[PDB]
């Protein structure tokens, strides 16, 4: 036997820090959970009990601090190039680093309609991810996504033509409603070295706030023709506003709700358009994925 | 042996409406969880096989789409209110019904500035609560809560000056992290019967939109010398503002986020004054409770 | 306003004991999460600021070790009970401790037939638990239970000769498939104190094994009429075997398994007697409650 | 823009099976969850809106409960080759099906030390799983696995002889617990097509049943220098017992139980050989990985 793949680090590392401006008086503040996985010329630990090539994972975890109390953490894909071009530099047999980041939300409060300098508030479990793998010698590589955003419209969304066969019992429809929780990935372009990372620092904040923007827009305004046709306008969209992104992925769950019919009871009206009370259903459920990337 | 207490019904039901205006055409939606338990005259069932006596826990779900199809859902306050009450009145051997409702948040999306006329967001799992007991010859009892309201503040709270003995190691401290999950729930006066429940309809929403605010703003604004001094204060506040209610009822978990010493790594200060960079902490958590009613 | 209730501690407290035996070399561990509220003359810390009062939720964690670290941890009604005694003997001004404890499953590991000396499988998610109230001058109130034990038959289950009126569309049945999550919870007499609970240490093991079997047995072997009549089957049993249990309390859902029709497909036959193919239902579910007690 | 990869299906369909052998009278209970992704020339759907290529998620829930009551749904191997290969020959434009299984466990209980023809139990929340991809031209590739496996040991693991830097806090230490939940993946060679999987189908119960018992031996045997270490020699051995299986996997968190200094109260010796009370960490957690594959 041989070992052909090996990994290991440490996950599920929260990490919260604070900013306070001495000036203002405001603060703010930045809550993640993070995960790195290391790889190189570690075999011998697996096949050998040759630990002298480890990297202890309670040491992974004590950088992730160190190097957060050291630098920025925000945008994190500055903060996940730093840490991963940290190993790689420090450990000459350490050759990629994996750096998974989830950035947990806390929004300023508004106490009676100002901003407060020092209160923060969890609206929703939206994440903004990125996944950051940093290769001895071939730059680093950057996914961004949001995850966790919960959408429905009640109407203007529609679902026919499709395939009809023997195993076909669904309904077309002109009218339905259409939920889902939208996990949304860009790609960028490959880049050489964390010199590059920081050249393009201004642009991740401004790419997730146009793939945000972009998705929810998108989502309201479009007469849906399915949940296939409706994400490829989304990344259609995204793809055309940052020239640095590659692709961009959607998966995207079709979180159904059912008509009741209830003409049993005293011929009560609610099918079609009489349609007013619903039944959620929690599985199963469509799943959509799409990559889309550049001609 | 003899039957002491029982208690029987359908959990889990989940369910949407969606309110349709025709002159705008903007469109409104609901979606909640809902439970009903009855208790009566049924202790044959469990002691001589006596189904004769069970409403089918199938037909309490049909009841609960039927019934919120021909009446409001909202306030919930109302609507359970409603459902309970049917089952008093229709069944002569059922004496009791216990309806608990967790509405879900589906905020209208803006888009570009304006509201949506039919799209909407989850903007976090923050759910309002209704628990209402509903028992023949004694009224309609109602608990109205908020839960899964998370906060957090990065300075204004302290702890000390509590008491120390040899089981005590926590430093006191005049500027720490505070952050809880709120839980707060007010029980009304007891109602004679749904005329009464009707006759108060607008003062649930606004009691609610008032127990949140107080919240918010005393959270935000108290330099707090404990959790249990912060609750209390947010408690009174509200027995203040809604003489109908009873008593206010707090739950708060401590979110403990902790300093990390970095000082073992090249001298690097991160406690104290120079704390920025915590750890929060999963687990254990502080709970504090408390009961606040009327002198 | 004023305090009307009021309790503090700490929650989630997660703890592992080993018991390592010297002549025989096997070890036997223990895993379990305690929570811990405290009441008495505490209500000055939240209408004052006063912390005087206050015993730290941070040193009741503390004792949760250091009480653990001196005494057994099994049976869990032995270490409650020791637990919540400390807390009302040693601070004058708190007189009621609240104790849950909820025990996780770590079975020795079989290999080859033979029982290992330090190795352990956690075979299922079934928890024992203990709810210890210690009230100054009133003694102690134990409840044991035993929760999530999950199971299923196949066959053996009718439900028919239910109310059937204008709500009702569920068909009788002579054979469903009936399975359940078992929250099955015994109330002890109410012991004088410590010397007591001591003095009926074997009982507690005893009759959480005997509540298990006759749960297990009972379900197995009944051909039920409905959740209702077996459950009450199962808490007659063991209140027949325990002279010092008061009560026997099950909360039992119903977790459905729907046929599905296919005779829309080629005839295919899958219902009533043909019925092999089932669409586990994830809700709602049935929720049966009963307590019963002594004549 | 285009279309770079794609695919869409049904997730999260719970499906039930029971088999009734009319001449013992045993009953016998399968539970899954099942997913199914398609790929294939379905570009247009996303791109023109043309929904005439999309065989509906809802028509491919019914192929599933359609193929399960058609074909056997033991071992789950071949249950998703039949379902896979359906798709693919069925449909001229669908070239991929992805097929993922997850199986639950359902163990017959003992009543009296004899076997009941009828009641199960959930003896964890370990699974069995597969994932199934069939190709069109490019046979059936199949990775079988087992998850959620919850173990721990007391003693006999070490961990010393790890890089030491200006970045490591960590004791080396000769005697500590290990605990984790094993997910081990083995990928078998390709099979050309379903009549080459069926005849192979005797091999796949029996490899699950090797690896699960060389995984449970091996780390209550193994006098454990790593984890790294310990996961090889699974891994090793797995190879080593079926030809047909070209690569392990294992994916191992480190669930940390962190010793507790307890000398700070009447220098209570609670640490290295004095150890008996421990707190286990939530979090975070090593995560160490490997894929052996033959020389
Ligand atoms: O078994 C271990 N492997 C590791 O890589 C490691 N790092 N810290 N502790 C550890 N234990
Ligand atoms: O066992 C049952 N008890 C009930 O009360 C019930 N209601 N619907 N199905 C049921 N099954
Ligand atoms: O606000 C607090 N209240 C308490 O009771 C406590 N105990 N430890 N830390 C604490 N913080
Ligand atoms: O938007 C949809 N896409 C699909 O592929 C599908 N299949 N069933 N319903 C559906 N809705
Ligand atoms: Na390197
Ligand atoms: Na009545
Ligand atoms: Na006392
Ligand atoms: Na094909």
């Amino acid at each position: 036997s041989a070992v052909k793949a090996a990994r290991y680090g440490k996950d599920n590392v929260r990490v919260y820090k604070v900013h306070k401006d001495e000036k203002t008086g405001v603060q703010t503040v930045y809550e993640m959970t993070v995960c790195v996985l290391l790889e190189g010329e570690i075999e011998t630990s697996y096949t050998k009990a040759d630990n002298s090539v480890i990297v202890a994972t309670d040491s992974i975890k004590n950088t992730i601090y160190i190097t957060a109390k050291q630098n920025p953490v925000t945008p994190p894909e500055l903060f996940g190039s730093i840490l991963g071009t940290h190993f790689i530099e420090k450990y000459n047999h350490i050759h990629a680093a994996h750096v998974n980041i989830v950035c947990h939300r806390w929004t300023r409060m508004d106490i009676d309609g100002k901003p407060h300098p020092h209160s923060f508030i969890r609206d929703s479990e939206e994440k903004r991810n990125v996944q950051v793998d940093v290769v001895e010698g071939k730059g680093i590589d950057i996914k961004s996504s949001l995850s966790g955003l919960t959408v429905l419209k009640s109407t203007n969304s529609q679902f026919w033509g499709f395939l009809r066969d023997e195993y076909t019992t669904l309904k077309e429809t002109w009218d339905r409603i259409l939920s889902t929780d939208v996990d949304a990935t860009w790609q960028w372009k490959n880049f050489s070295g964390l010199q590059e990372v920081r050249s393009h620092v201004p642009k991740f904040d401004a790419t997730w706030a146009t793939a945000r923007e972009v998705t929810l827009k998108t989502f309201a305004e479009d007469n849906s023709a399915s949940v296939q046709a409706t994400m490829y306008k989304m990344a259609e969209q995204i793809l055309a506003r940052q020239q640095l992104i590659e692709t961009v992925e959607y998966s995207l769950p079709n979180k159904h709700y059912f008509e009741i019919d209830l003409s049993w009871h005293k011929g009560l009206q609610n099918t079609g358009k009489n349609a007013e009370v619903f039944a959620p259903q929690s599985d199963p459920n469509g799943l959509i994925k799409c990559t889309v990337g550049r001609s």
